[PDB]
């Protein structure tokens, strides 16, 4: 999994 | 997965 | 933009 | 962005 | 896993 | 930006 925010 | 917000 | 392959 | 592969 | 906020 | 491989 991978999240970015921003 | 993958989420992206931005 | 997100991306996942899998 | 984000990316997964996996 | 991969989380990147900034 | 964020990568995840695996």
């Amino acid at each position: 999994s991978s999240t970015n925010v921003g």
